[PDB]
């Protein structure tokens, strides 16, 4: 096998890949948005697919939950499969008083409570930073689609079930717009390979007000987010 | 749903759960070793099953790759599903000069480069420590099966594709016997809930000398480890 | 005085301010590019000025050397003087193999060896992140002017006379384009006040290859950068 | 002298050494439980002795207070004097809601607020872990003596007179059973030399409820603990 | 220029240099206390001057605000300009209960929230320590002038506009007498060059009780402090 | 007992105490330099004595090896025994190129690899600083005795058997004059109690050149150091 975690052969992935944590959502994206679609990985149930969107080759694959999981899959995609661009497409919480459930968030950079980026930069602060062409393509696609967006910082945590007092209030004070678990691991790997990455998320929950998106609102926001991401790939 | 990541209802998991990272391997264990197994979760493809082993209820479920992933699943099992004992079963690398491929490693405690345990203990050193009854049950089960074991420390890294110079040499100097990615996240969660956890792994690679277990040898030592864990559950 | 370090009365700064380390360079910018210009600060020699550029109010003020210095001046501008946008303009070194002396760098985010951002976010990684609209205005201005630019990460150090082995190689490995001393301190303050910041630098020295820009090249570089910034203010 | 802190000559220590913090207690142990005891060290008043227990060679020596002190003496014992097994014996506090004054605690691993173990493992989490054969020999000895035991984690602090808010509550949340000052420094040195170590302590104080053992209870607890340790040496 | 930040030529600075944060205050000291004074630098407005005090050559120069700023100017002074002694002269706040506005503080050592000294000593605690001969010269000069002094620790912060809860209370508990922003950056640079540094400050503000010095009191305080420092140079 | 580690009654210790690591050396100091001496502690063999030097009550006591040990004894002396001044009288290695074996070192401040002082000051740099009246009494006593001294920084390590590369070279670069194991823990405790501490050490070894004091040199330097300390007590 080409890697321990992926049965695809080199060339099976397109130069652009959308990734989400849930492999079953990767399948939904392929089934509903890709033509000419082929399954190219099923190791560990981490479904990956390659097809076309409006004529342009594009892949979609799950990445599992957390920085260590996406780090395995994205390192392999850049190094072995010679992918050029990964766009994470996910869901998030927010703490920002002016971000609301249903909102689409385009991520410019992501903080974290992980040690993985300190280990890359001699213990210093290494900002996990989205590629500007990717951010711009997402922003411009949303505008062309008449979809409002929030643009700004995410925070990637190792612990879904947080017990940390003061954190939410500090993230709100500095207007972090998205809380999730992966993007801070993706961007430095893109950098290491001289490649590109970005992230776009829909707000499922407001962590401070406790408001939560209905299933119908989650469908609406998913439809918005995925169309933005797909249209962005045509410009990348 | 009972949790965001698991469709099982309260009561659908036995008090003892074996977990491995690969959900397809969890299905293999259920199919080949569990009697009257029922699938109880398939959210995110993270297959989980509940049946019996020699009369005694037992569950098996995937945990994904890395500390953040196993923390979600194990927190839920202990908190929502009222699980009492989780035994992780996996493969590992080793750096120890006296540990060899195909060896079976029983983990007493696990180091890590993750921040999750410092965050639990006011920034101090918190040893991720296996429960002694679980360790001893695994040790005694292997003795009963006349399967040699190595008993000692593991190291759980966040980064599969390590670029860290001098790490392997330090791990070998202090006789770490197993290198993997999850056990250091599991043991403190068990502690928080007053529950039990342990880990048993087979050596598929020597990181220093580069020996690697053939496909045939990996299947044999998997069968050894799993029988050890299954017989251990009868004592727990 | 309205603050301990600034003799300006409230309302004497425009909502958009350009800032550079050298107060004499801020004077040179007011003299050569602002009309209707008046000196508004002289405390500690940190000259600041307010006039118009192409009809629109604009200010320009020195910020001194280092994160603590720009933090003092920026905090006051956002808090006391109600400034909305700060664009830092300056010079930098580079370690990136594909960046060369005389290049113009637009900063999307900045790493650092300072502790100021960890202190804002409970010890965690807080990416010092430029405002996207500001980044975009600078990119678009350079395009209209047919000035090539590099867009990416900076690294803000406390120590001009570095003695640190391995830092330059790690910065180059992850494609940091600019090394300077202030921007990582500016962006989180803008965040705190719900305001906007960015940074644009010209490369004076390649830290690795040792190439270095002549004074004629350095004036040509400054003139391009400052035109890019001034034209961007018209769209902000 | 063979070491700067020990006048004994190589061969003067038995392969198994009991160590306690107070040298006067080491003398008490030698006088009351060892046969044919001889004093082999008195440098710095840190009395050490060698004799037999039930005819098996055994030594007993003081180690002084805290991680730096025990590190000096243990390092020398393993390296210069070729000792193979050290069992630390002493008293501890507890925070665990279900551990009580007079309880006997057998230590599986120890956390710490010391830096010494980070310095051994490139800044990462290195669990100070007792040797499993030593743990089991202590556990089994107590069973043969019909003495109940608590088996679990200790916490070794550098600061007896703690002023740290929230520490006890977090130690209790994660079921740390013993608070003392040395074991976290002993176990990694044993690892370095490919040797064995363990720790057994009796509870003198409940840190949270403030119960305290009377002088008479402390003597009784010590008698139970030292017999468990001595009998364990016969199995090692 | 001799350095990017100083146009002075080698030999233009005396062996002893007084430095303060505000360049205009440096000009005041030169005009009012130095005989035959010449300006030797004005790069970035950072005025420096060389003259004589009661016959002995003496310079005085601004160093800007914060550790990174003083680090540049002092590193150059010791290295390029071969200076032997720097005395920082400044204002400070205090949190000490027994220190009052108008007090004169002679600094023996300085704590900090900067990273710059950890980076010099492999991440460990490196006390920024004043030269004893300089401290002694200051104390004795004040005695000779019948001006009471306070002698003790300072704390150098990167953030003038502190939001940190608990800091002042801890500084008070351990009897830090002065809070400022530079001295902990100066002392280790003097160490690197085998040279001497000290600091003296007048209390302008009590951080805890909120007393503040009047215009008249600032004047007589600065006159007291400068006379102390100037007389001290005679013994150095 | 008055404390868990000291059988002295309150009042038994004079307001000034000399302390050294070796209790047998404490006894030598009392036997040879104190009149009217009586032993006041023997718990844990940590001998302490009170008598007079030149008519003035003075005590001398061992403190054991390492920051944790001296912290226990010093905290108790200030808090329970109402001691006002502690002078550590010790031996050290040096790394400084201009410091030689046999030299006497008066410590102005001490760095460390211990966490104890970060824990006192919210994780920041807390310089362990000697009290200026004690430093000055020691310096002036040596002058009065025509004994030359070195004055400057110590470094207190937790690990006698250091394996740390680059440490000695950094300490030498910044002209640390003494390497030992305790002073950094003593000075902050004095601060907490509003009390006084200092340290004076004899150089037994050059860590870099490997020179070592002969017996005769150690006697000469010991006699010098102790006479300095004793005379200084008369002025304190």
């Amino acid at each position: 096998m080409a890697t321990p975690h992926n049965s695809a052969k080199v060339g099976d992935f397109a130069e652009t890949v959308l990734m989400c944590g849930d492999p079953l959502r990767a399948k939904l994206i392929a089934d509903n948005y890709l033509e000419n679609a082929k399954q190219v990985n099923s190791v560990r149930g981490m479904l990956g697919f390659t097809g076309t969107y409006k004529g342009k080759p594009l892949s979609v694959m799950g990445h599992g939950m957390g920085i260590p999981s996406i780090s395995i899959y994205a390192e392999e995609l850049y190094n072995v499969y010679k992918v050029k661009t990964i766009i994470r497409v996910g869901t998030c919480g927010t703490v920002d008083p002016n971000v609301h459930v249903r909102d689409v968030c385009i991520v410019t950079a992501s903080g974290t409570d992980s040690n993985v980026n300190r280990m890359r930069l001699l213990g210093h602060d290494f900002p996990a930073t989205a590629n500007f062409e990717v951010v711009s393509a997402l922003v411009e696609s949303a505008k062309a689609l008449n979809i409002p967006t929030q643009v700004g910082k995410a925070y990637s945590t190792d612990i879904f079930y947080s017990k940390e007092q003061g954190l939410n209030e500090a993230l709100a004070q500095y207007h972090f717009i998205a809380v999730e678990m992966e993007s801070a691991g993706l961007f430095p790997i893109a950098d290491y390979y001289g490649a590109r990455a970005g992230c776009i998320c829909t707000v499922s929950d407001h962590i401070i007000t406790h408001e939560s998106a209905t299933p119908e609102e989650r469908q609406t926001s998913f439809q918005n987010m995925i169309k933005i991401a797909l249209e962005a790939t045509l410009k990348l």
